[PDB]
C-alpha cells in the first residue's frame, strides 16, 4: 500500500479509533492512529496557519498551528524518515468530510526541502511557493473531491455554489514534481512546509479535517477513506 | 509542431542556416536562425557557467557566458514572451553533436520563476537547483542521448567509458514539474536559469553546442535534430 | 554632496522644476528633475506596491507601481549604475510634506542583491524582508520624522494621534548595513526592491510623495529637503 | 559583561577549563565550560564545514561539522535563546592562537534569521552570503587581528606572508546588521547558520580553534581572551 507520513489537523473526535475528545493535531506514522497529539482549540470560520518543519540532524518531526490572537498547538515526534520513507516521496494536502462537513479551504501553500551533501558546497534544493491557486494549476496533481480556482484558492472537498460544504466528501493535492527527500551522502537534510486555512462549519461538531502529507509517488485516495480515514488511510489500523 | 525558445552556446559556425563564422551565444526564437548572437571565445575543457535572466518590465532576454579568469559574451533581445508562449511550459537544457564532437556535460543547473499578481502579497515562485545529480533523478525527463549518474554530472550526449565524446548524438533534460512562465494578472513575471558546463572535444573543430530552452509541455526531440539543429527544430527554417 | 539614484513616487506636479501636471512616478539620477516619468494614477487610501529591478547585464532600471484591481505604471530608463554609484551604497526610503500633505506609511519592504563573480560558484547576496515593523527596530536608521511601531507600520512622515498627516515633514528609512552594489569583477550584479505603501490626505489634493532611493554610505537630509525636494536632494537643479 | 552563545570548534585540548582530552565541537552557553561536547576529528590541513542551526518551536540548538569523504561531527543541546540571549544581537566569528597556532581561515560564510510571526503571513527575514571577501568588506565589523582581502579569504587570526600562522593572536568579524532573533509576538523564530575554514598547523599540536558566536549587540575581545578563551570569554569560570 502506499507509505504515508503525515501531520494531521483532525477537527472531528473519533472515540474508536483514539482520537482525543477534542480538536487536535496529530503526528500520523503510517497510522490514521495519531504517535502524538496535541489540543488544538480550532477557530471556526477563522484563517489559520501550519507550520511542518524536519531536520535529519536532530531527527524530529515538528508542526505549531496558530490564529492571529491566539495560542498556538504545537506537536513533535523523533523519527528517522531515512527508515520509515522511501529516497523519491511526493508532498500534498489532504482533506475530508464524512456524516459531518466543514470547508477545507487552502489559501497559501509552500514547501521547502534541502540535501547538502558532503562533499563542499553541493546543496540540492526544491521551493515552491503557491499564494494564489489558477483555474487551470498544472503543477498540482488533483485527486479526488479536490479543485482550484474558487477565489484562487484550492478547495480540497467539495462546496456548493453557495458555500456550502458537502459531506462524504474527499480529495488531495499533491505537487507535480518528485522530492528527493533524503539522501545517504547526506550531511543535512531538511523540509519545512507552511499552508494557510480557513474552515468554516455550520455544524456544532465540524469534520474531519485537514492534513499534511509525505507518501512514495504514486499514491492514490485509499477507497471509501472519506470522514475519519482523512483521505490518507485504507483503514482504521 | 513545439514552440521554442532557447539561448544556444554554439560551437559549431553552420554558415549555410546563417551562424556566423565563429563560435557565439545566441536568442532563437521558434528557429535555429538565431535573432541576435555575439561571439564567443569558447574554452575547450574548461567548465563555463551561464546565466540567462528574464522579466516581463522590461521584457528583455539576457545571457552572459563566462569562465575563470576570462571575459564574458553577453547577447540580450527585446521580445514580449506572453506573445511567444504558452502559459505553461516545461524548461530544460538540450545539446548534440553531429559529424563533429564535444562532450556535453551539465555540473549543476539552477531555475528561478516568479509571478507577481496585481493581488497585493500574492506570490507565486518555483525554484530548483542541482548542484550534483544522481543516478535516478526522477525530477528530471531525459530524452535522447541524456544520462545522469556519471561522476555526479549530467551528460546530454553520449560519451563512451573511457569518457570519448560521440558523434551523431542528441539528449535533453527537462524539469519534471509545468512552470507559470506568465499569467495575464502578472504584475511582474520573470525568471532567471544558472548552468555550469564541460565542453571538449579532441579533434580540431568542437560541435554542436548547449542551449538552455522553454517549451511548450509535451515537447519531444524533433526526428533529424542531431548536429546543427541542437536537438531544438525539426528544420533550418 | 551625497550621490543619489531614486525611484520616486511624486503626488504633487512641481511644474516649475519639471514635473508633469499630474502624479506619476519617475528615475531620478543625482537630480530631482526625472530622467523619465510616467504618469501614475494615484488611488487615494488605497494600499499600493512598487517593484524596482536592475541587472548589471542589460543595464537598465525598471519600476512598477500597482493596486489591487487596477493598472500599473511602469517607467525604465538604461543607466550603469557603475559610473554613478559608489562601489558600497546603503538603500532606504524617503518621504516628505510641504504645503500639502498625505500619509507616507510603509507597511512592508524587501530587499535584494547580488553579485555573480567571474569565479565559479562565487556568489555574495545580501536579502532583508520587514513584512511589520517594531518600535525600536535597530536595523533600521530612521532620519527626520521617520517612526515606526505604529500599528507595525513606518512612518516616514509625521502624522498626528487621530490619523492626520503633518506639512511640512520629512523623513527617510536606511537599512544599517551597507551594501556591495557593485563590483569589477562581477559577472552579473543586480538588486530587487519591493515595497506597499498607503497614501493618504484628507485635504483631497495630496503632497509631496515617496521614494525609494541609493547613497552613499553616510547620506543624510539634505537641509530644507520638504516639500518638493522629497528628503533627498539639496536643489532643484 | 557580554551574553555569549557559541559553538566551538576546539582544537586544543585544555583538561584545567574542562575540554576532553581530543579536539572536539560544543555548544557554550556563557561559559567557555561546554555545555556539551563532541569528538571532533580535526583534520589538518583540509577544507571543513560547519553547519549551525537551530528553532523555537523544538527549542534545540545543533551544529555538524564535516569534511569531504570523513564522517561528521554532531552535538546538539536544548535550550530556549529567549531566555538567554536580548533580542536584538549580532552575530559572528570568532578564533584564536596561543602558545600553539593554526591558520584560522573562513572561505565562505552565510547565515539566514526568520521570524514567523502570530498574524497570517507576518514573516521578517534576513540573509546574507559570502562567497569570497573583500579588501574593504564594509559590512563586517573587524576586531583584533581578522583581516579580509588574502586570496577573498578572512583570516581571523594573524598569519605571516609566507602564510605561517603566528601565536597569541584573536580576532572576530560580526555582520554589520543588528539581527533580529526573537520577539514575544513569533510563532516560529529560527536561524542556520554555515561557513567553510581551512586549519593549517606547522606543528602536530594546534590550537586555539574558531567559534560561531551570538552576542550582545556592542560585543567587543575581552582582554586577555587569547588561546583557550577563543577570544569570547574574559574568564575561564
Ligand atoms: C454517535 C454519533 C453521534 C453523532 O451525532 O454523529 C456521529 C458520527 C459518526 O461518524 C461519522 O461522522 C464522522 C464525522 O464526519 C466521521 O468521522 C465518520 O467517518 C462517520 O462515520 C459516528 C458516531 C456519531
Ligand atoms: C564544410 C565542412 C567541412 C567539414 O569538414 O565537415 C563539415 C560538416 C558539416 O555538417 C555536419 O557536421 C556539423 C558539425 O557536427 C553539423 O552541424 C551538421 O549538422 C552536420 O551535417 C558541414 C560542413 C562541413
Ligand atoms: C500659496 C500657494 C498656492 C498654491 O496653489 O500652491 C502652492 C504651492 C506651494 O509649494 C509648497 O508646497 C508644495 C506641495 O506641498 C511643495 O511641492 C513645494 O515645495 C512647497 O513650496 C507653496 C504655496 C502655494
Ligand atoms: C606544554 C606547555 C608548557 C608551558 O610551559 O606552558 C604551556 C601553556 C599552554 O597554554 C597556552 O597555550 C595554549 C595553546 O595555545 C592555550 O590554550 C592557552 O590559553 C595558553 O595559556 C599550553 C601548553 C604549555
Ligand atoms: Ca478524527
Ligand atoms: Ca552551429
Ligand atoms: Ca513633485
Ligand atoms: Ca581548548
Ligand atoms: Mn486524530
Ligand atoms: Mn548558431
Ligand atoms: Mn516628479
Ligand atoms: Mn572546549
Amino acid at each position: 500500500a502506499d507509505t504515508i507520513v503525515a501531520v494531521e489537523l483532525d477537527t472531528y473526535p473519533n472515540t474508536d479509533i483514539g482520537d482525543p475528545s477534542y480538536p487536535h493535531i496529530g503526528i500520523d506514522i503510517k497510522s490514521v492512529r495519531s504517535k502524538k497529539t496535541a489540543k488544538w482549540n480550532m477557530q471556526n470560520g477563522k484563517v489559520g496557519t501550519a507550520h511542518i518543519i524536519y531536520n535529519s540532524v536532530d531527527k524530529r518531526l515538528s508542526a505549531v498551528v496558530s490564529y492571529p490572537n491566539a495560542d498556538s498547538a504545537t506537536v513533535s515526534y523523533d523519527v528517522d524518515l531515512d527508515n520509515v520513507l522511501p529516497e523519491w516521496v511526493r508532498v500534498g494536502l489532504s482533506a475530508s468530510t464524512g456524516l459531518y462537513k466543514e470547508t477545507n479551504t487552502i489559501l497559501s501553500w509552500s514547501f521547502t526541502s534541502k540535501l547538502k551533501s558532503n562533499s563542499t558546497h553541493e546543496t540540492n534544493a526544491l521551493h515552491f511557493m503557491f499564494n494564489q491557486f489558477s483555474k487551470d494549476q498544472k503543477d498540482l496533481i488533483l485527486q479526488g473531491d479536490a479543485t482550484t480556482g474558487t477565489d484562487g484558492n484550492l478547495e480540497l472537498t467539495r462546496v456548493s455554489s453557495n458555500g456550502s460544504p458537502q459531506g462524504s466528501s474527499v480529495g488531495r493535492a499533491l505537487f507535480y514534481a518528485p522530492v528527493h527527500i533524503w539522501e545517504s551522502s547526506a550531511v543535512v537534510a531538511s523540509f519545512e512546509a507552511t499552508f494557510t486555512f480557513l474552515i468554516k462549519s455550520p455544524d456544532s461538531h465540524p469534520a474531519d479535517g485537514i492534513a499534511f502529507f509525505i507518501s512514495n509517488i504514486d499514491s492514490s485516495i485509499p477507497s471509501g477513506s472519506t470522514g475519519r480515514l482523512l483521505g490518507l488511510f485504507p483503514d482504521a489500523n
